[PDB]
């Protein structure tokens, strides 16, 4: 009942940007070019690479590949997801307004609220999961709308096409979708009318818990030109070696994400039928309030499962303490299963009062279900919940 | 008669941040930790997320700080990213004074980008201390200088400039020390608040890492910078951190050889009849040569000159080089030549270039670590091929 | 109908040798330790060896600079005068090493078709100390009864049975579980699976055999880079999901080729047409991406077929994410003597495919149009 | 009065193998090519890379550079110095003899004695500091003579050309020189008549204590072809990443080695003036018994300094225990200063690139702890 899978995604993940004819060696895998600079035939040269920060072989290959995966004309790679966000925010100018989804990655909240806001930029956090609130929030000064769907960590789901229609109805406003949770395998914001599909590649895109990186895919020519200028001019660029590592991780994205889905659904179903679990938030469950919308705008679901443990903070901590396969740690989207308590870990950067309004309570637990054997994951959760045994 | 060499520099380059006691393995060289995340004993709890901090970067930062005589250092994805991050110390309404001759990208960022977010930018010849004094306003919060400047190699008295900037109030003085390295110049010892590097150049020195570095002593300033390193996320790969830290361990021996080769080149060019003017701080003809000896322990591989004739002669010279490579960047083991007006400084407005003296006959060399006579031979034959009007 | 999948494989691939407690940082991925000197082998290699050992069901594993270096090191377990029996169809480089190098150092090399157990039983001599098999064989994909061969080789004497498990991976076949003494890989293929690491791996249970190998790992110094160990160990964490996709795509490719009237014969362990198909299901949990076929016609048709592929790439090697095609007689097995090739069936029209992880429909389309170009 | 320094050595270190025209990108530094395989135009054609183990861009650039630094036609890179040695030994066949120097690297000794000897190869250890001993050990079965100079820890110096003439006069005999501890900046065995100049790159060649690698430089065409066949066939090959790192390390070999020499001489001289040092062995001191051979055979000396402390083993131990800058370890030839106690009073130093005065102070300080006033 989900959107059919995107045609040629695996083939393109494996081949786009990776053409052996690019290289004098005819290497089937692109070389890692670390060189900072490149020999020119003559000064002032509308041709070839000039300086690594501006462009380089290995990054350019990754970017072509990711663009294809997004269904985009262009992609730009960055030192981090947060650096991608900063770079996108520099598309604006003093006097402009930014609307940000109310529930986002704690670092996104922090950057807008505490940093961007000091540079002539007005920041409004709006629950864009209610389309009419986004509509009522847009002002003549609105230039950027920043959404996550599903949101990190409460996994509210936003109608991308509906928001796109609203945002584009009047004025000249950029709609960004931070697609970190879904990956382009399961969701294509550009197809749904977003102007930018952004990633923390640190999570699923790379998927190997060993690269910090951001990615920004785009179709519109002037917007690309503006972004490319800032990639070079702000210089928040990724190592070519990280570009290689990410591009390598991309070649298994399809097979990893299918297994994140299988395992994530299994975990989500298990927790929902568990008497020590108050509530489960998983887009793949009929219980999710936007489950049908998910099926309309996605081809599947990820390994991110949010739930509320019964009881108190104590029970949440005893549960986490008793995990023997899941690891207590920040981040998500890697091969290993992770568990965290956002209110005190990843979203400690979000003001407590906002946490409270958003439902990021002492008992909200976020899981990043990895690629381990399903039976081992379920047994780990089962024993850890029994160790906590909150009132049922 | 330069400043004596900084004590323990080589010892510290090799040892600071590299204690084997840090690792279960007792490795003499720090491992490259690529892990994005780290296990916690309880929620909130050591390392927690690579961007915020990680073993390999933290090791490099300690080493660089030692080399600057600094308490603290922060590493960034590029020299430009360092510059952007420092600029985020400010807020709408603040003014930035920038040295009039800087790396084209610095000019581009300030002029075209930072100016759009409520920051006022003034480009001022800070090599003339009275122009700076006149330029300071109550809104001035950042003074950004290079010395020597890229590419015309104007030299600024850092201590004099610091004294001026700090006389009235809360103004940050940055010295972009990319060209000299902390081996030859220590801006923090001379009263700068920040010593910044494009580590892409000499710090790494192996033409294979893009990175920036920022050293600081002030607690408050460090904390503000640290916040922005995490919050803006323009952070370097841990593997690039390892490569740069490895490059640092030959910085002393590379820099001495850059100085030797650079001086030989500068002297060759100045007595060559096809050369109009040479700009090298190590030569007595440099207008600030005496200042340079007072604030530096030596000179670098960067040599700027003006060829006689026109752009056509500059182009013939460049095209005839056989050892020197026509390329952007600087500070590596290999010798590079370029024409800033058309290449690295095409991002500087033409009227600004003309005002600064970045003409179509200005050539910049980055003299590398090849054999001196081979480098002088290459230049000699290329100038002969150009043979401009003498 | 296959052997049930090995329990905990995915969990072990991701976690064994990866305990964060090993590091002062509590890193969830092991650091790359390059240091050659230590204040008074290496962590990254040890983590990899532990993981691979677990995946094989083995007590130990030793990593090498390449599959050939693994093979050379194993051969140094012997001494002048010992005899090696080698499967008659093997990787060209294995053939070359035994026939051209090892033979020159007082070792006797006999090539025998161990797919016929009776022939192995007959070839054994009191001087036989090493039996070296591949299953399925590279490139003709003959299948050897590993347990049957083990019972035979271990009936008398002291003979090491090596299974080069490169083609299958331990996800699909565990030679140590079936009685082999050594499960060996060119990790360069499926184990790493990303076409960017050259490495050998040797999994072993027996204590004195391990000590003997460990000594040779040390003494001959054919050891892998710690960074390559990290890359391989990283590759390992998707082995389960890669191999399952290789199986689905490889089976679709095989079935497509066998139903194609321009194809003379398909050799794929997962097809019922394969002579050892039932044996494969008894000793394996599934099949890989390796598909061998004979094109109808001559060398010319094979060459036109290969020229016309637009997704499969013409190249040596196998086991990677990308689909590859080759003509073994001219490429990877040019190192096998012509006469040996002809006896083995490695003819002018034997094509070997390493089916990768691309979309199934894209791969079948490529094969279809290319066969059509050769046989209009 | 050493051999004059080799012309264009720094230029060649930086540029040979590193031509930007090799790459479509025109990168000034060679890319690290990890690809195991390469697209072919047609089966079995006579061009390009086909398989990484057989040859690859990054390794090939390294071999080019090292060959030039040795003054050699060819170079072959291996996974380790030991893998180089094993590969070299596979040039022979059952029945041949190897003559090896007595004071060889333990790894070399161990391989020949414990492994090679079991595969039909006769190994004979001989004192090659006495040229007539070497002479009289040669037999019709002799195919390889393996020397190393200076020796460690005692720094005996072997006359390379002397050995070469003796060996070559007797026929089809391969003379190998392990040049690990000199580098070709200071010693060119092929220029002095050796057939093979061989390295553990792990020490000075790379010099950054982060690469295990072997290198083998050769001029003779058939010898090369034989070695190349075995590089592919035995497969003890280096990672392309390690090749990159070694090639990067080599770009500073000249400036590193001059500093090792400078600190090394200073340390050697300090120890030689010190009344609590019984004896110093350093080829750069007039006191070295082969000091004149060294100046005829070499352009300079390294950071390797061996000395005997006055007293007993206890004094040596107190010395080692009190070092605060020198690090106690079992390795060598990197940028940091190391000390080892491998007689009872014999200490081996690998003097690194730290500040000379810090290094002298550390030694002085430690000697005073062993022999208080
Ligand atoms: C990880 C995270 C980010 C931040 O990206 P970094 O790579 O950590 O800078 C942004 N959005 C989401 C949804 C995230 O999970
Ligand atoms: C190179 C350069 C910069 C910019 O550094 P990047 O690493 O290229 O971003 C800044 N200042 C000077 C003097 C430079 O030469
Ligand atoms: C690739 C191959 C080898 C040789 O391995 P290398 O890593 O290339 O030295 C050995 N056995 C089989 C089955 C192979 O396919
Ligand atoms: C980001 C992934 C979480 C982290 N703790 C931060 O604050 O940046
Ligand atoms: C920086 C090294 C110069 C460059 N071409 C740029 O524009 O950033
Ligand atoms: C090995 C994968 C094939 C190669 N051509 C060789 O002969 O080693």
């Amino acid at each position: 009942g989900f959107l059919p899978h995107f045609q040629h995604f695996a083939t393109q993940a494996i081949h786009v940007g990776q053409d052996p004819e690019q290289w004098t060696s005819r290497a089937v895998v692109p070389p890692i070019s670390l060189s900072t600079t490149f020999k020119q035939g003559a000064p002032g040269q509308h041709s070839g690479f000039e300086y690594s920060r501006s462009g380089n072989p290995t990054r350019n290959c990754l970017e072509k590949a990711v663009a294809a995966l997004d269904g985009a004309k262009y992609c730009l790679a960055f030192a981090s997801g947060l650096a991608a966000t900063v770079t996108i925010t520099h598309l604006l100018k003093a006097g402009d307004q930014i609307i940000c989804m109310d529930d986002v990655y704690g670092g996104t909240n922090r950057y807008f609220r505490q940093v961007a806001s000091e540079f002539g930029l007005k920041i409004s956090f709006v629950d864009c999961s209610k389309i009419k609130l986004l509509e009522a929030a847009i002002t003549p000064e609105t230039k950027l709308v920043w959404i996550e769907t599903p949101t990190n960590p409460t996994q509210k789901v936003i109608d991308i096409e509906g928001c796109a229609h609203i945002v584009h109805k009047h004025g000249d406003i950029i709609l960004v979708v931070d697609n970190t949770f879904m990956s382009p395998y399961f969701q294509r914001p550009l197809a749904l009318g977003a102007d930018i599909s952004m990633y923390s590649a640190t999570k699923y895109m790379n998927g190997h818990s060993d690269v910090v990186m951001g990615l920004v895919s785009v179709n519109c020519e002037s917007l690309h030109n503006r972004l490319r200028f800032l990639q070079n001019s702000l210089g928040a660029v990724p190592s070519p070696i990280d570009c290689y590592l990410c591009n390598r991780g991309l070649k298994t994205l399809h097979v990893r994400m299918e297994k994140h889905f299988k395992n994530g659904m299994a975990v989500a179903q298990f927790l929902e039928s568990n008497p020590w679990v108050e509530k489960v938030i998983y887009p793949g469950l009929p219980s999710h309030p936007q489950h049908e919308l998910v099926k309309r705008q996605c081809t599947g679901c990820t390994g991110m499962v949010t739930f509320y443990i019964k009881g108190t903070l104590q029970h949440a901590e005893i549960f986490l303490k008793n995990l023997k396969l899941f690891t207590l740690a920040e981040s998500l989207g890697g091969f290993e299963s992770l568990a965290e308590l956002p209110a005190i870990m990843t979203h400690a950067s979000v003001l407590k009062n906002d946490r409270d309004v958003l439902g990021i309570s002492d008992t909200l637990i976020r899981l990043s279900v990895g690629l381990e054997d399903e039976e081992d994951l379920l047994e780990d959760l089962d024993q850890a919940l029994k160790a906590a045994h909150p009132p049922s």
